[PDB]
């Protein structure tokens, strides 16, 4: 098990189907991470979340800082045994979340706890060292949406000088360094150049894997497809590609068409207990009276446990009367559905079939 | 499998350990049900319940007759499908829960869904047959507390016209009749000869089982207690003995050692939600600051899963942070507790040695 090794097996226009091997595990790639918010991915035990398929899981650095606290967590054996997970785990860097749920200067950012706190690369990088995590981000601002090319040039020239900081802190740090990886985040908004020059700024800093940031912004599947197109293309071609915050089946599938390697999205979490259900007919609101008296299970080709022993009678039951049992058998149903797709994708490019299942997929979801 | 068939294998006092034998399973004695509200243990699925040792579960008539409906989970096949939990299940006749979370009259009891309904014996008999329950409890009229004599009396003496409806209601369907069991319930509040009467007509009427109701009503263990050493030698000896909606460690061994072989509580799914884990060391809250760095399980001595994987440091943290799984966990974890307690209660008895063993778990527990 070496500390970090990419190795693609298989190709097909852009996408690659391959692995990622570390010291806690293997990530079969194309990759759809679970997020775990506070150290849980939220209604499930680790055990279920491996379960389903997933070969690492997203951990919020932001949250985690925060409460239980970093140190704390060093001091308890780190992220791995606190939350009984020990495959790899993917932490972001924080200063997403900070932006989202303040003072910035050049030297990071200032923000009160929702008390007051200072994030700088050099602390984002320490905390995911106390966490212990496997794959570390570098630290980087995220371009608001929608930005002009001037305002979004500053950032991303900010981000590549935070990317710069993230690599040393990390190289200076011995345990971390021989230990973890480090995936730089490309910026740039959905400016060409900006993202060109990101690109080469990132390559010449040099990474393990190479991240596609502020692409989570609101902007339409169109316009994400447009900016991948040209985008992706620049980053270093033997390196991990990763979109973050990018979930959602038809989104993963064009990304991956488009050169993705990497996933994580809180919608599989988040709809499931919002009662929405993930089916390759597309998804369905199990709270809809329709499903009062539906014995079939929430996907009729859906090979997980859930599937098996309940309907979507049951499940809609749970969920309109506020059980927790709905929220957890939603949850497991939507990350298993995920890893699903993730497997179905990884299978049709090794088989030089990709195009026809995306187009397959695409026919039937919709 | 016999439809119905108590067997007292141990004695010691006036505890006694054995087994029921129903169709769908065998219930060993003394026995806990954990409760399912809404056709669900809350937090658990039905193979976890199981694997902490429960041979039944308690169903909840009240909210299943409201939510899905009753004749919705006969036409879905029945409680038992509906929910996954292929064992026994004991369902209470409903009338309890409307007196608690209304027009009473001879015939039964009318109120407003917190839409109008009627709820009489025989509805009562007949919901639980369309829930396809295992263990029918008669309908009763609870007697509040404090009661005096004469109201005592005019309740006990309803509920007894509302045993023998139940009977006859139980006994002219067929199929229920023939495969699930019948539990009169008595009533007389706190007085001996009120308790005396009930018993008899109990008797007179005869039942598969007794239940020895009104006794969660906010008196003292002391009264409960008080109540029980009068009370139960005055029920058939070769049947079960239920004590209704009382749990409680402490309470349950004093029930035992009084003769009581079943028992059913909320504290152990909803005191774990709310943060309060049961220990052979007497009771914790979790949340309590002294937890936030303490590596040990929820007990040092508990088998469970929970104990086996996670510290009560990841737990304080799961449930001061709202997290789901802190719900998950600490209920399997209090279930666990509550089944193997009442697994070191059948074998002290079976051995001769239960005066010890309650002698010992309250020198500890306290
Ligand atoms: N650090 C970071 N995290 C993200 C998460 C989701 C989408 C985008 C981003 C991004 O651009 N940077
Ligand atoms: N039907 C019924 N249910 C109960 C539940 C808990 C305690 C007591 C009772 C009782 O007396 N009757
Ligand atoms: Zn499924
Ligand atoms: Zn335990």
């Amino acid at each position: 098990r070496p500390r970090f090794s990419f190795s693609i097996a298989a190709r097909e226009g852009k996408a690659r189907t391959g692995t990622i091997e570390m010291k806690r595990g293997v990530i079969r790639t194309p990759a759809f991470m679970p997020v775990g918010t506070a150290a849980t991915v939220k209604a499930l035990k680790p055990e279920t979340v491996r379960a389903t398929g997933a070969d690492i899981i997203l951990g919020n650095t932001y949250h985690l800082m925060l409460r239980p606290g970093a140190e704390r967590i060093a001091k308890l054996g780190g992220l791995h045994s606190f939350m009984g997970w020990d495959r790899p785990i993917l932490t972001d860097s924080g200063g997403y979340q900070v932006m989202s749920l303040t003072k910035q200067s050049e030297e990071g950012v200032t923000f009160k706890s929702h008390s007051r706190h200072m994030l700088s690369p050099e602390r984002s990088i320490e905390i995911q060292h106390l966490l212990g995590s496997d794959i570390v981000m570098a630290f980087d601002e995220c371009t608001p949406y929608p930005a002009t090319p001037s305002r979004a040039a500053s950032s991303m020239e900010r981000s590549m000088r935070w990317a710069k900081r993230s690599r040393d802190a990390f190289d200076s740090r011995k345990e971390q360094a021989e230990n973890a990886a480090l995936f730089g985040i490309q910026q740039g908004s959905v400016f060409e150049n900006l993202r060109q020059q990101s690109a080469d700024a990132l390559a010449e800093i040099g990474f393990d894997g190479y991240a596609v940031g502020g692409l989570a912004v609101g902007e339409g599947q169109d316009e994400m497809f447009r900016v991948l197109d040209f985008s992706v293309p620049m980053l270093p071609d033997d390196k991990p590609h990763y979109l973050m915050g990018v979930g959602k089946p038809d989104d993963i599938v064009g990304a991956v068409e488009r050169g993705i390697d990497m996933f994580d999205c809180v919608l599989p979490t988040r709809s499931g207990r919002n009662g929405q259900a993930f089916t390759w007919d597309g998804p369905i609101n199990i709270r809809n009276a329709r499903f009062s008296e539906d014995l079939k299970p929430l996907d009729s080709e859906c090979h997980c446990a859930v599937c098996q022993k309940w309907s979507r009678a049951y499940i809609h039951h749970l969920i309109r009367a506020g059980e927790i049992l709905g929220a957890m058998l939603m949850t497991e149903h939507n990350i298993a559905f995920y890893q699903q797709l993730m497997q179905k994708i990884r299978d049709s490019i090794s088989e030089g079939r990709f195009s026809q299942f995306a187009q397959d997929f695409r026919a039937r979801y919709f």
